[PDB]
């Protein structure tokens, strides 16, 4: 569960947010594989709830009404396509798996769902899977109003209802094979893993249960034995009863810290520097490396639909967030998520956004096409952050420094920081209110290198800034606080 199962060479996953698999597919083949990115995560592609008011938000996916392959993302066909293309060209999937609970229980009972199944919430009765009113633990919970009212006790945290959605009895056998059976379904299509959403209102003895009675992955595209990618969606940033350690026996864990300290780090919040970050990972409290997934930002906390706060860095501040998103990618720290989103009318009252509900890019509720412009940038609104040079390539960056140590660090006392992989990259930052330059050690064989933030590495010549290694590893470099891009990264495969 603690590999991810990439294809050798792959270190990063993207997360197409709300995209169609038929979208997805053609990215795979056009993008993905040729770029090196190692998977994609999609978003829930299980039946879910209709909602009109508001107008198909982007939460309606999180409300499940069965677990037959139907969503505005696409049916089973274009998604059994969709994995098999990916998995061909050595694309990895990886599915947003909502089993935690159904839809809200004040939703109205009748066919308003994305494939016209029945339901009734008042009643429990969810036919399609089936469930009824056995399957859920309304008479387990024990809080006045049935929904979780205090965090503090681990107990109504994951036996009450997470804000009104029905809770699903995980304990029992009958329910933990029907989820089983939806995931063995997906697995012996090809999915190599999944994301357990909500998984801190589940028992880590109840996501053991289940995942024991999953297949190995389909011995087509790997090997006989391989185990499916876990990682949990557990957002523990300390101070409750639930600890992310308490799931590490089931598989990975996202390390929500990780975003948010990176995120006051670099906006300098609370007199917080970038030459703090000497020793970030594990010394800053995080969860071991082997079983952290991190990212800068996600679905929910980009639209402060999540933990992080205001501190987390989005495509809205796109100079510090590639600058985040680089640090990230260029740090040894646990496998790292990459965030592909969607533009909508941000729209703050009092200080807060009134429209982030908003869900992608649609025409009367079907979701628009992903087309790209003749600059590879993305069109109908789609932010496409994966296909920006500077995360495309430090996406790169990663793998060709895949295994190298941490080494060469270099800080000014302040924002202005550097450390390198091994004898294959290295990393220049700042972050400061003036400018760099100095001669520093990389650690990297004599020659001249591309930067890979500024241009690209294009028929034996760069398009943007170059760098001149001498024999003793050493090199200038020069960053003013006015760039565009505020930091330098070359490696080995960058070199002329
Ligand atoms: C690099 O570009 C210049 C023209 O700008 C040209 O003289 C040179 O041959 C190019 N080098 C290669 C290896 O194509
Ligand atoms: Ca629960």
């Amino acid at each position: 569960q603690y590999s991810p199962n990439t294809q050798q060479g792959r270190t990063s996953i993207v997360h197409l947010f709300e995209w169609r698999w038929v979208d997805i597919a053609l990215e795979c083949e056009r993008y993905l594989a040729p770029k090196g990115f190692g998977g994609v995560q999609v978003s829930p592609p299980n039946e879910n709830v209709a909602i009109y008011n508001p107008f198909r938000p982007w939460w309606e996916r999180y409300q499940p009404v069965s677990y037959k392959l139907c969503t505005r993302s696409g049916n089973e066909d274009e998604f059994r396509n969709m994995v098999t293309r990916c998995n061909n060209v050595g694309v990895r999937i990886y599915v947003d798996a909502v089993i935690n609970h159904m839809c809200g229980n004040a939703v109205s009972a009748g066919t308003s769902s994305t494939c016209g199944s029945y339901f009734n919430p008042g009643s429990r009765d969810f036919p399609a899977v089936p469930y009824s009113g056995w399957d859920f633990n309304d008479g387990k919970c024990k809080t006045g109003s049935g929904d979780i009212e205090n965090y503090n006790d681990a107990t109504q945290v994951r036996d009450c209802r997470l804000t009104g959605l029905l809770d699903l009895a995980l304990e029992k056998d009958y329910v933990r094979s029907k989820i089983a059976e939806y995931m063995n379904h997906l697995i012996d299509i090809g999915v190599a893993g999944f994301q357990l959403d909500a998984s801190k209102h589940m028992w880590p003895g109840d996501i053991k249960a289940i995942l024991d009675k999953l297949h190995n992955l389909n011995s087509n595209w790997f090997p006989a034995g391989s185990k499916p990618f876990i990682y949990q969606e557990v957002i523990d940033l300390g101070g409750e009863p639930i600890k992310s350690s308490d799931y590490f026996g089931n598989g990975r864990v996202t390390e929500f810290k990780y975003g948010a300290k990176l995120g006051t780090v670099i906006r300098k919040w609370n007199g917080e520097k970038m030459s703090y970050l000497k020793n970030w990972g594990e010394g800053w409290g995080f969860v071991p490396s082997d079983r952290a997934l991190v990212f800068v930002d996600n679905h929910d906390n980009q639209r402060g639909h999540g933990a992080g706060g205001a501190s987390i860095l989005t495509f809205w501040d796109a100079r510090l967030y590639k600058m985040a998103v680089g640090f990230m990618l260029a740090h040894p720290y646990g496998f790292t998520r990459v965030m592909s989103s969607y533009r909508w009318p941000r729209q703050f009252q009092n200080g807060n956004d009134v429209n982030d509900w908003v869900g992608p890019p649609n025409n009367n509720g079907v979701i628009k096409e992903v087309t790209i412009n003749p600059d590879t940038t993305c069109g109908n609104d789609w932010v496409c952050e994966h296909r920006w040079r500077q995360i495309r390539n430090m996406v790169i960056f990663r793998n060709v420094v895949d295994g190298q140590p941490f080494t060469n660090w270099y800080d000014n006392g302040s924002n202005q920081v550097a450390f390198g992989r091994g004898n294959r990259g290295f990393i220049v930052f700042n972050n400061d209110d003036w400018s760099f330059s100095l001669t520093l050690q990389t650690g990297l064989p004599a020659g001249t290198y591309c930067d890979v933030i500024s241009g690209d590495k294009i028929n034996g010549n760069c398009t943007g800034i170059k760098i001149y290694v001498s024999d003793d590893g050493k090199a200038h470099f020069s960053i003013s606080n006015s760039a565009e891009d505020p930091f330098i990264a070359i490696h080995a495969e960058s070199k002329l």
